Parts: structure tokens; sequence; C-alpha cells
């Protein structure tokens, strides 16, 4: 069975029909790939984009999206196996994965991690489980990593460029301030989907205690080797952003500090500078500017950067919608 | 770009073909008018009649209604310009309509006033900063006025005496106790929507104290002289009532008090006579009582007007669906 | 009116037109017995396979479900009679069900007991004033009965055995652990239809106490004595098992404790042992076993059991899909 869980899972040429399956769909939104189909739309976390442009997308090509919540409208779900039932969890994910193939055609799944022990987040059990028991394709809505918005993101990226080709593009993924620790999944995919595209990738961060999962860092190396790119970390900002073509910025806690974070807020909080502001974008070679959003204004990027016309946040939010329904017609 | 923020933006000849347009969907409700279209419906506040209405109106039209709660599903929202979000807030209303706007082709909108600053709810915040930023047409699903509501009402009074034409008729909007201070919005739309119809209407409420917001007195002086109704303010019960056509109740907290209502709490406990009985409705000209719920019953209502043949709430109340769809329709 | 809030309320004839159109629905998932047509599914309570089952039926059948939830997007609703509402409740479900019926052609309820007195609970208060005051046919998606499972549940029985007849059939409805007390409801249900399909019924249960209230052990005397099956109360786990063809296990807190649960807490910590494991199965004549789910592993059933073949979990809870598409068809 095929699901939807990372774009290092599928093939170049899988990404790139599913890619190009998007743009057309973007020129043609009403279809009848899910005619009287439906997916699950489970989410263990807030969402704005994703519930809608899943729902909508669901609707345009004729199917049907149930939104669920576990612990808010739908029972809490346990993943450990084995283990004595008797705590919150009221129902197995063996049941719950199980029960809803009986229903529906796809299943939708967003867990972000717990944010106590990175060691247990970085398994991707929510995930992983749901793929494992459920007969039905599986679609990472975002846990660890978020490969709906790397190809929301890629597609937006090409037709900024007007080329699919974007390699030799000087791509800028940098961290960005926050008052809390956040997830780094779409700075895993980020990584992931810029380097797979070929291009000339370069982390910027403020300290080592920023650099993303190993996981990450080797998947983007395998990418690099085999598209002709490159990686490269930096913790100096006018380096990096000189001369760039894209820059994505995104903020993260520092892995290291999970389950410990009372000691990392002082460090973040003295790299505030790390915000993306016309200066920074200055040196840029007129490169182009975007964020996954949700985006706080004057702290991760200030005013001015959100609305100039490099700023492609929108498109690439749009995107989301597009690149999804592509994802939910090759899986059913 | 046209949107549905209030009655009173619209011209008489634009309200008469809605209401119309409305008591045609009432005849043929299921339509092509939205087919492939969707609306997003944002509520920052409760809803039952509203979420259900808006709906289903866009279901019937071919269309599908995609339901958000910022602060519950979807990420809460910022709206002051040029602040750092740095608080609770995780992204700005600039991003959020935009984004929005890529994806739905009409964008719903219900935010109560925060009761602690009338100076501040009174700017209309929320619904203006989605009609300035959005790309499609904005609806009000109650801020500090209620335009769907007033349209209902009117249609409903309309159907009630058997003609368009309410000119003459005696309209008494009066107020009714509730354990706490509520919303001005529906007061402030009967209103308006009363003297727009050109009847002869009265404010009755216990003190000047209750007398409402005097941007909605005004808005009311101008459609008198242009309707040739008529205007009054009254804290008499009984000469109000007396040979009233209309009836229509709803509480409200006194707007000197916003931000204060330890004090006004009371002030009000010592009015609940106001509740509209029998013995009230006994002075009307064998007229008609309603309400917008929720009605709390034996509070705002005794049980015996609540079930009178002349209370016409849940007409009202059904024809927020009628409505809704012509402006919908027309918007779109 | 022709509501579904009991299959006691039903005859044979009536219910197994019921089944069969079931059978019917699930060999021919798309129709259009519901087209334009919808349904408010009401919750007071959570629900993950009910809240989906019901949506998706409504939408393969052309209709659409709206999903509320009082009390958290919608306002929360009083049910008594003649009191002043001055407390929580904001409407009265005199207005809530009339509103509703104006916009949907269906009502679905659902609301657990509260747990401090059963002498209030049992009377069904929500169920009935929903029925009472509704315009349109009210279906019972679970208060103290849950007729909607028994029809999954029989519905997967006689598919197990390859017949619509199951008398003569050996069925075991036995009680299970759990750390807190749970509604009776569905073991209600369960008793009421194993016995109205004429089988030989031993209700398993640790002591007296945990006996179900007479109303529904009447219903089964009365259903037995027309079926020709038999009913019996047992506290002896190894004898009751011995030979069953059906096993269906489910937890609930005595009757007698209602609204005083601290002192029956500890009596149930001591028949944790009632879990359905291989051991107890083992003593069936190769029977069949269920749940209706949300069902804690470990705590209600051993991990074997679940998994074993002989476990028809999965296929009723998919079976709450097409008999609740049978009861919307034949309702509307
Ligand atoms: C700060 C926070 O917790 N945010 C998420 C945003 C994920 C990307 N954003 C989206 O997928 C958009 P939506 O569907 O509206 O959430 C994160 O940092 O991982
Ligand atoms: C007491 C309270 O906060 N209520 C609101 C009711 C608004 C009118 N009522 C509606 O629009 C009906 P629904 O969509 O179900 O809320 C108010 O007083 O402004
Ligand atoms: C422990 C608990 O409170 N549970 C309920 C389960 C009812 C049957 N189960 C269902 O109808 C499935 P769903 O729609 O997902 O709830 C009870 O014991 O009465």
């Amino acid at each position: 069975l095929k699901h939807f869980l990372n774009t290092q899972d599928w093939s170049r040429a899988e990404l790139d029909a599913l890619l190009t399956q998007a743009a057309l769909f973007k020129r043609n939104k009403l279809g009848s790939e899910l005619k009287g189909k439906s997916i699950a739309l489970v989410f263990f976390n807030p969402s704005m984009r994703t519930r809608t442009s899943f729902e909508l997308g669901a609707f345009q090509l004729g199917g049907h999206a149930v939104v669920l919540q576990p612990g808010k409208d739908a029972w809490p779900i346990e993943f450990n196996l084995g283990t004595v039932m008797d705590g919150d969890t009221e129902e197995h994910i063996a049941e719950v994965a199980r029960v809803l193939g009986r229903y529906v055609d796809l299943i939708g799944v967003r867990a972000f991690p717990k944010f106590v022990d990175w060691s247990k987040d970085r398994e991707d059990q929510v995930l992983k489980s749901f793929a494992k028991y459920s007969p039905v394709p599986v679609i990472n809505m975002e846990t660890i990593t978020h490969p709906c918005q790397e190809l929301a993101h890629a597609l937006a990226l090409q037709e900024h460029f007007g080329t699919p080709d974007l390699r030799g593009k000087k791509y800028v993924l940098t961290w960005t301030y926050h008052p809390k620790p956040l997830n780094t999944a779409v700075a895993n995919s980020a990584l992931t989907i810029a380097t797979r595209m070929g291009m000339d990738v370069t982390l910027l961060c403020p300290t080592p205690d920023y650099i993303l999962d190993e996981r990450y860092m080797d998947w983007a190396a395998q990418n690099v080797a085999e598209s002709g790119g490159s990686l490269q970390v930096s913790h100096d900002i006018d380096s990096a952003y000189a001369g760039a073509d894209v820059v994505y910025a995104k903020s993260w806690g520092a892995l290291p500090f999970f389950g410990n974070w009372e000691p990392e807020k002082p460090i973040r909080d003295q790299y505030q500078h790390f915000i993306v502001d016309e200066r920074k974008m200055a040196l840029t070679n007129n490169g182009v500017f975007s964020h996954c959003l949700p985006l706080r204004r004057n702290v991760k990027a200030t005013d001015a950067v959100m609305d100039s016309p490099n700023c492609i946040a929108i498109d690439e939010a749009e995107n989301r919608l597009h690149v999804q329904k592509a994802i939910m017609a090759a899986l059913v």
C-alpha cells in the first residue's frame, strides 16, 4: 500500500508527476477524482490552512472530508503496544485505524511532537501507527516532517522562477525568533525538498545547538549527491543571505533542549535579530521570501518584508490546496 | 468589492431585491447559485442557528461551508497594525484574510465585542479588518450589528402582515432582563431595520443609560426622515406597548458601564419586570412578538407569550436560512 | 410521526426491513435517498464512530449532516419545563427542536446520563424532549439505550452465522472491568436486541448490584416470551461462557451506586478478572466476540482476544454506517 508520509519515500518521477498534477488542478479546480469518496482528517493539534485546504479539496473533487479531533470530539487514542490501557486513553490505534478504514478511503493525520523527549518524538509513532494499521492510504498532515508543505513550497518556487528546474539556485533556510520553542517539522521538510530539488542550500541558524536532527541532515546530503546541489551549515547571517535566490524562514527549539526548555529560553531571546527584515533581504539576489504560516509579524519577519512583492507566502499557502488534491488523487 | 456588513450600507432597492430573492429561495430551496463555490464561516463566538443555517444554505445551493473557530481549531488571530506579535496571537488578519481569499469565494465572520471597552468594541475592528484585507466578499454573521437578523426579521414581518409595506405599523423594540450584560448588536440592528422600513419606532428601555450608541440612534433618525416613519425613546412600559403592531425584545448591557459591570448588575436586577408577559402583550393591537434567540424562558419572555400564536420567533429563525442564501447569491 | 428511539418501539417486521435495507446499502453504498436533505447531529458527549458514520452516510445518500455540540459550539440547552432560566442554560429545547425542525429533515441526538441520579437519568429526558417538540423524525445516537448499535451488532451476527435466524444461539452479555463507572446504554441495548432475536441470553455480571434496570430486564422477558429464546442472570464466569456462540462485553457502573461512586470503586477493582481473555473464550463453542468500542486493550479484553479471527468488533463498527443509512432512509 502506498502512503504519503514523506517525499523522501517517493521517487523524483513520482514527485514531479505530483507537482504537475497539482499545477493542472490549479487550472481546473473542479473534478471527479474523489467522487463518492471520503477522507478522515485527524487533527491532534490546531490548524487553519490544512483543515480548510483538505476539506475544500475533497469537496472540489466530488468527495467529503470528515474532520476529527481526538480528545476534543473523538475519543483519545493510545499508541503503545501491549500496555494496560487504564490511563487517559480510551481506545487503541489498532482499532481506530481499522474502523476508519471501513468508513473512509483516505486518512490524513496531524500530530506534533509532545516536546518532552525528542528521542520519542523523532520516532513519528502516531503517523507510523496509522500507516501500519490502516487498510487505506495515509497522508502526513504534519508530524515531524511536513511533506504537503514541501510540495506547496516547491510548486510556488517553480512558478516564481517560471521553470520546474531549480538547480543552481541559492536557497537559504533560516531560523527566526519566536517566544516559544517550536516543531522542527517545516525546517526538516524544507531542507529535504530544497536539496531534493538540487539547490545550493544553506542552513542558517544561531549556534550548532540549532542544527537539525541528523536524520534530515543525512537525507539532505544523500539528496545533494543525487541532485547535484549542495548543503552547508552557517551561523553568519550576512554571508548566508548574500546572493540568495530564496529565503525560507522558520523558528524551532534546539533539539538538545527537548524536555528542558527553561535554559534555552534565554538563549533564543538573544537572537531575535535573526528576524528577516529589509536589510537582510537586501543582501539577496532579488530573492524571494516565504514562510509556512502562521507567522507573527515583527517577530519572525517585519511588516515591510511580508508586504514586499518578493514575499510568496500567500501563493505557497494557496498551493497547499492544489498539491494536496494531487496527493489524494494519486493515492485513491 | 461589495460586502454585506450592514444593511445601512445598502440601498433600499438592493435590500428589497434581497428580501424578494429570499422569499423566492423559500419556495425553491435547492439551486445552483453556489455550485462548486465555498464559504468560510469564521466564528469567534458560539452559534447554533447561524452556523447551521449558513452551512445548510451553502449545501442547498451546491456549495460548501468550512466552519472555523480561531483559538479552538484554527490559530488565534491578531488585528492591530504594526504591533510586535509576541502575545497570544500567532498570525495577523492581513495573512488570514489573504490566504482564505485564495481558498473560498466568501467569508462570513462572527465576533462579539470583548465587553471591556465600548470605545474599542464599537470600532468593529474584526469585521472591518476582514473586509479590508479579503479579496472576496465579507458577510457579517454578527459583530456589533446583525444585518442577517434584520432581514430575517423584516421578511418575517412582511409575511405576517401579508405585504412588503410595513409603513405606519407601530414597532416596539424593548429591552428585557438577563442575569448578565449582553451585546447590543441585535438591538442596534432592529432599530436600524425597523426605521429603514419606515415604521413608527419606540425604543423602550429602563433608563437613559440603556439608550443605544449614538451611531445607531443617528442611523435611525436619518432612516425615519427618508422613509416617513418615526423614532422615539421611552421608559414607560404601558404607554409603549399601547397599540403596538410589533414587539421585539432584546436584552443588553448599558453602554456607559462597559468594562465596569459590577455596579450595573444591581441596576438591571431591579427591572426584570420588563419581561414580555401576557399583560404587556395584551395592551398591543393584536401585535406580533419576536426575539432573535437564544431566549431564556420566564426571564426574557414568559412561557405563555412564547407559545402564543402571535410569537413569530420560529418563523424569523427559519428565515435566517433564506435571507442568507439571498445574500451569498448576491455577493457571489 | 415515526422516530427511531428504541428498537423495542418497532415491530419485528419493521426491524427486519431495516436490517435488510442495511445489507442492501452495504452492497450499493451510493444512493439518492437523502438527496438535498439534511440531518442535525446533536452531540452532548464525545464520539468518533457515530459522528463519522452518520456524516458519511448522509453524504453517500446525497444529503448533508450538520454536527452540533451544545456548550461547545452551539448554545447550552435547557430541558425542564416552567423553570426560570437564570442558570447556565441559554435557551429551551422547545425552541431548539422547533428551529432545527425548520432547517433539517432529521435530528440525531447523543446525550449520556449525568451519573448523579439514575432516577433522573433513566427518564431519558433529552431524547424524549427532542422527540416531543421536533416536527421531524428523531434518531437516538445513544442516551440510555443505543438502538443504532443493536442493529449494527445484530447485522454483524447474522452475517457471521450466514443467516437472519439467530434463534437457539447461546448469547453471553458480560460485564467487564474499567477504571471508571460507565453508561449501561449498550448493555441495555444488547439485552434488548439479543432477546428480540430470540437467543438464549445470559447476563453475566459480578454481583446482583450490577444487574440492569428493571425496565430492560422486563423488555427482555417480554421479548423472550415472544421470540422463543431465554433470559438468565449469572455471576459464575465459567458456566456462563460454556458453549456460548456469542460473547458481547461491556462495562458499566452499578445502578444502585449512582451519584455515590466512591464506594463502588473498590468493588469493581476486585473484579477486573472479568476481562475477556483466551481462557474464557476457550470455553465457548468457537464463539464470536465483540464490543461496541471504544475498548481499552488489556483491561476489557486482552490483545490476543481482540486480534483473534473470532473478534467481529470491526465488522460491527463498520455496520453502524449501513444500518444508520437504513434508518435515515426509512424515517425520511
Ligand atoms: C507555531 C506552530 O505550532 N505552528 C506549526 C506550523 C506548521 C505549518 N503551518 C501550517 O501547516 C498551516 P496550518 O494548517 O494553519 O497550521 C509549526 O511550527 O510546526
Ligand atoms: C446571549 C448571547 O450572547 N446571544 C447573542 C445572540 C445573537 C442573535 N442570535 C443568533 O444569531 C442565533 P445563534 O447563531 O444560535 O447565536 C447576542 O445577544 O448578541
Ligand atoms: C466509555 C464511554 O463513555 N463510551 C460509551 C460508548 C458507546 C458505544 N460506542 C460508540 O457509539 C462508538 P463512538 O460513536 O466513537 O462513541 C459508553 O460506554 O456508553
